[PDB]
């Protein structure tokens, strides 16, 4: 029920105000999801204090309706605790949500770093291959930080963490759709996942 899990080695303390905070963080994520896709939340709310501080957001797919953005949300924070337990930093993507919490603030910090891509099976199918290459392509001169792309039975998604600036998206969208595109480009679909953004296309299904 989830794509990736990205857990600090470096743990917060049993019952401590961080994994109190914590908590309340990502309680506040389901809760939002109700008036808005993107959030960046900090706990406490104030002045940073001393080692208890989180800072964390939630993103969902650009197009979700509330009721998606938080039966999603909720499934993320219901398997984060599972996956990360008492890592200072957590993040966990689902196929149509991200949530992620640290110990520092990482809004508006570019991170083109790779997390994972796979590439499906290969697809003689000029037909194919055009419209997979223009689908990908396509997501590349796309606009904002939430981008689909279709021709056919070929569809395309691309993905900015909702901190990025315009430029940072951009950056690093032009990043996975040249890995998507070099990599995975006549493939039965594949996906790129970077830090701080995703392309990926689907070929029928
Ligand atoms: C976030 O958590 C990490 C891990 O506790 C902090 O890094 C540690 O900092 C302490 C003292 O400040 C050092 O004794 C450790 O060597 C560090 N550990 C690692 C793995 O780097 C980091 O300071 C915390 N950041 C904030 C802003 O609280
Ligand atoms: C984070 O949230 C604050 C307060 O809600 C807002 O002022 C700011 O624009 C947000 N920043 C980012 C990078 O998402
Ligand atoms: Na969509």
């Amino acid at each position: 029920n989830y794509i990736y899990a990205v857990c600090s080695p470096a743990k917060f303390s049993p019952s401590s105000g961080y994994e109190t905070n914590l908590n309340s963080l990502l309680s506040s994520f389901v809760t939002s999801t109700a008036q808005t896709r993107y959030a960046n939340f900090t706990v406490p709310t104030g002045k940073p204090e001393p080692t208890v501080t989180v800072y964390g957001i939630y993103q969902c797919r650009g197009d979700l309706d509330p009721t998606a953005c938080s039966t999603c949300v909720s499934s993320a924070v219901a398997q984060v605790g599972a996956l990360c337990s008492n890592s200072y930093s957590g993040f966990l993507q689902m196929e149509n949500c991200l949530i992620r919490y640290d110990n520092k603030s990482f809004l508006g910090v570019q991170d083109k770093t790779l997390i994972l891509n796979k590439c499906g099976q290969p697809m003689n199918d000029q037909d194919a291959l055009t419209k997979a290459s223009d689908v990908i392509g396509s997501l590349g001169t796309g606009d904002g930080s939430y981008r689909t792309g279709g021709n056919g039975n070929v569809q395309g998604v691309a993905q900015c963490s909702g901190d990025l600036s315009t430029s940072q998206c951009q950056d690093c969208l032009s990043d996975a759709i040249g890995r998507l595109k070099s990599d995975c480009g006549m493939a039965q679909g594949g996906y790129v996942y970077l830090s701080k953004c995703y392309a990926r296309f689907s070929v029928g299904g």
